[PDB]
């Protein structure tokens, strides 16, 4: 079956070099069976959770969304938790959702792995204390999006550079450039002075693009030219990039930062066409890393760009999550995060390492879900990843470890 975990319980075996037994299925008298029938201290693999409707809650047969009941879910969340003794999360990416494997075990024994500790730990000391000069990178198509967001991140950065397509309504909106038929957020337009007001007040510089690689039509072979904000955007044209001044402005902030965040590049990297300002960018926050700056890329569209151009290693910190890593940024409370154990701040909470694991049957929700296209994973990191916690844990001889994850979307249902 196309998204079943059975190849990850296969790399895991060899990757930990301790046989794993793979369930074909995550709840169930059988998986109660096989598990309570497992050897000492054995490592266990479930069967991916989202083959079941309760453990995001919900999927959708033809376009038409088919909620689960609560009593239902708590039934899935009653099963998954009768697996365990002792809980613990290793799955950042995951968090910011209120799905079962995330918020369903009831028991004190819950805290957060390794993996999830460096995510919230990094995200935590630069929203929190930062080296200053802070300098957080923004781009998205939408700024309506990201009012939560720039709002929380004024209250800390010193500089903000804001790019990609929400940059035109700032630009619009604040000195009433000529965009084309760049994207127009009337939505946002009525926030910018709102939140322009705020970086004042607070001592922010809010770095835009002042030039742009336009297109005119929004495809990987459209044609392009350079324009700068004064010259305008003409009808039948959009930006897609930054432009060639808009780099220097951008790097020349860059430079200046001792901490930086980066969400969002600056234009469509996705189009070889349209991915020389974000090539750009990415090779200055490197620079900055390199000369021992704190750069921590979020997202999974920046990360994206990270692992496209092989830098990863080369970046402080790239996050797993994505979703996850905004709702960080925007200062929300990650429901599976908020779920997890005392102190409330992300440089805090229950760890892995302050419980007591030995004869305890220990559940880890981990990150499997590496990317498939050979019905065969094209990219172990997620697995490889995850071995600290689970070594550290079976290291403490718990009465087995047995671990959760989804994978793919196989829309609660077997496929």
């Amino acid at each position: 079956s196309k998204y079943s975990l059975a190849p990850v319980a296969k790399e895991l075996q060899s990757l930990l070099g301790k046989d794993v037994t793979f369930l074909n299925d995550c709840v169930g008298p059988e998986v109660e069976a096989a598990v309570k029938a497992s050897a000492p201290g054995s490592v266990i693999l479930l069967e991916n959770l989202r083959y079941h409707i309760e453990e995001e809650g919900s999927r959708k047969v033809d376009g038409q969304k088919v909620k689960a009941s609560k009593e239902d879910v708590q039934k899935f969340r009653h099963e998954l938790s009768s697996l365990a003794d002792v809980y613990i999360n290793d799955a950042f990416g995951t968090a910011h959702r209120a799905h079962s494997s995330m918020v369903g075990f009831d028991l004190p024994q819950r805290a957060a792995g390794f993996l999830l500790e460096k995510e919230l730990k990094y995200f935590g000391k630069a929203l929190e204390n930062p080296t200053r000069p802070f300098l957080a990178i923004l781009g998205g198509a939408k700024v309506a999006d990201k009012i939560q967001l720039i709002d929380n991140l004024l209250d800390k950065v010193d500089s903000i550079i804001i790019g990609g397509g929400m940059a035109f309504t700032f630009k619009k909106v604040l000195e009433n450039t000529e965009i084309g038929d760049s994207i127009f957020d009337k939505a946002g337009a009525e926030i910018v002075p709102k939140l322009m007001e705020k970086a004042k007040a607070k001592g922010v510089e809010v770095v835009l693009p002042v030039d742009f690689i336009i297109a005119d039509a929004f495809s990987a072979d459209a044609n392009t030219k350079t324009v700068t904000d004064k010259e305008g955007i003409p009808a039948g044209w959009q930006g897609l990039d930054n432009g060639p001044e808009s780099r220097k402005l951008f790097a020349a902030t860059v430079a200046k930062a001792k901490t930086i965040v980066w969400n969002g590049p600056p234009g469509v990297f996705e189009f070889e066409k349209f991915a020389a300002g974000t090539k750009a960018l990415l090779d200055e926050v490197v620079k900055s890393s390199a000369a021992g700056n704190t750069v921590i890329i979020g997202g999974g569209d920046t990360a994206t760009v990270a692992k496209k151009y092989g830098v990863t290693d080369k970046i402080s910190h790239v996050s797993t999550g994505g979703g996850a890593s905004l709702e960080l940024l925007e200062g929300k409370e990650l429901p599976g995060v908020a779920f997890l154990s005392e102190k409330k701040s992300l440089s805090s909470k229950l760890s892995v390492q302050d419980l007591d694991l030995k004869d305890k049957r220990v559940f880890i929700r981990v990150d499997f879900n590496v990317p498939l296209d050979g019905k065969k994973i094209t990219s172990n990191q997620r697995i490889v990843a995850a071995l600290p916690t689970i070594k550290y844990v079976l290291e403490h001889h718990p009465r087995y470890v047995v671990l959760a994850s989804h994978l793919g979307r196989p829309n609660g249902e077997r496929n």
